[PDB]
């Protein structure tokens, strides 16, 4: 092994660093571990998939284009450039090493693919048909689609995309499950709470947010308890940003915000697939809540979970090490089957107000086929109306002791159509022991008089026995 000899790899500081700060990747690569064998596909807006730092490693196995409804996913060119951001992200994980051009990817020998679906009319069907190309070919997908990050907005996907989601984990992969690997959200300026994102808020997503060169939270980022982990991405103009391949053919040293990050942590998922192939969705999941670092990321929410994890709403459990990975894969025995407890928590309807707490000792199905030991994912349903949505905070403790920020005030948004079962999901208790008691804090943050009712809190607890 030598390391890679493109002309911008000095430039890719989130890989060819030698300053500590970095996404590992060198570690893994002089293990063996290059990405062969494994497919990525980009979900977005098409992929330029003759760019001669793509060309090498293409794979139209793993594109097609839900657009036009045919195989290619080449994207139309414009003016304002609109359609280079499936080019950009493909390059982050598998742009060609050692061949003049660029820089590389993370996983420079995996193969790379696109779809072009976000070019036209993005329609639950055309989300659907995305999520569920060739998944016994595809083992990896890339996207950052969600509602708009106006900070104002509850949204995720509607029927087919959710059923398309969980065959993806069921069937997809000859049973061991498509990794949809997501990013949290460009909402950061508008106070945005990426739990309020369906795509990013599913545990069926694997998801990403970004730190600055710096390591530091980007202005762009966005908060939730949903995120597990982090890489690299743009910040302040002192701070260097994503280097990759660009539209027609050329090289960009400034791709920016939360959707580059999602790329890179695919790439390092190839590398660790690479490493296990035999690694299921949730496997993939559990190795990156062990093996993330919070070591140089700063953040004002750092805390430790029940099992003694560091934890944050901005970084999940912080920055994704590839070596790590690789090396937990390779020693890793595959997760017990999937259980999931529902519990009903709410008896009456409860009035907010200016503050609301409830109280709850669950069992966690004990004595049943779904009892629940060691947590993975947790939800907490919740209907509930409120005169102004945004100046609500709702928090959820475990009974290990556990805060999580379900959501944050969203000082933009006025809606008054409160919240329709909406699942808040949180990684932060994975691991720990759910049995005991569990406390909802919903909060009115404003100086305003508010006023609402919760009327269901369903508990939703995932995990294994
Ligand atoms: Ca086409
Ligand atoms: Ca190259
Ligand atoms: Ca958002
Ligand atoms: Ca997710």
């Amino acid at each position: 092994y030598q390391e890679p000899t493109d002309p911008k790899f000095p430039q890719q500081w989130y890989l060819s660093g030698v300053t500590q700060r970095d996404l590992n990747v060198k570690a893994a690569w002089a293990q063996g571990y290059t990405g062969h064998g494994i497919v990525v596909s980009i979900l977005d807006d098409g992929i330029e998939k003759n760019h001669p730092d793509l060309a090498g490693n293409y794979d139209p196995g793993a594109s097609f284009d839900v657009n036009d409804q045919d195989p290619d996913p080449q994207p139309r060119y414009t003016q304002m450039n609109d359609n280079r951001h499936g080019t950009r992200c493909a390059g982050e994980v598998a742009a060609v090493a050692n061949n003049g051009v660029c820089g590389v990817g993370v996983a420079y020998n995996a193969r790379i693919g696109g779809v072009r679906m976000l070019d036209g009319e993005v329609t639950d069907a055309v989300e659907a048909r995305s999520l569920g190309l060739n998944p016994n070919h595809i083992h990896i997908y890339s996207a950052s689609w969600g509602p708009e990050d106006d900070g104002k907005t509850v949204d995720g996907p509607a029927r087919l995309a959710e059923e398309a989601f969980f065959r993806g984990v069921s069937q997809g992969r000859g049973g061991l499950g498509s990794i949809f690997v997501w990013a949290s959200g460009n909402g950061g300026r508008e106070h945005d709470s990426c739990n309020c994102d369906g795509y990013t808020n599913s545990i069926y997503t694997l998801s990403i947010s970004s730190a600055t060169q710096f390591g530091n939270v980007p202005w762009y980022s966005e908060a939730c308890s949903s995120t597990l982990a982090t890489t690299y991405s743009s910040g302040n103009q002192n701070e260097k940003q994503i280097v990759t391949t660009d539209l027609r053919q050329k090289c960009t040293e400034s791709h920016t915000g939360t959707s580059a990050s999602a790329p890179l942590a695919a790439g390092i998922i190839a590398l660790t697939l690479e490493a296990n192939k035999d690694l299921t969705w949730r496997d993939m999941q559990h190795l990156v809540v062990q093996t993330s670092k919070p070591a140089h990321l700063n953040a004002n929410d750092w805390a430790t979970n029940g099992v003694g994890r560091k934890v944050s709403h901005s970084y999940g459990y912080g920055l994704l090490d590839a070596g790590a990975m690789v090396a937990l894969a390779q020693d890793w025995t595959t997760v017990a089957p999937q259980r999931k407890c529902i519990i009903d928590i709410l008896t009456e309807p409860k009035d907010i107000g200016k503050r609301l707490e409830v109280r709850k000792t669950v069992t966690a199905c004990l004595g049943e086929p779904n009892h629940i030991t060691r947590l993975e994912h947790a939800q907490a349903r919740l209907t509930l109306s409120y005169n102004r949505r945004g100046d609500l905070a709702i928090h959820l403790v475990s009974p290990m002791g556990t805060r999580s920020t379900l959501l944050a005030a969203r000082p933009h948004d006025y809606s008054a159509d409160g919240f329709n079962d909406w699942a808040f999901m949180t990684t932060h208790s994975w691991d720990e022991d759910p049995s005991g008691e569990w406390v909802l804090e919903i909060e009115n943050t404003s100086e305003a008089n508010n006023y609402g009712t919760l009327t269901k809190f369903t508990l939703v607890l995932y995990g294994t026995a």
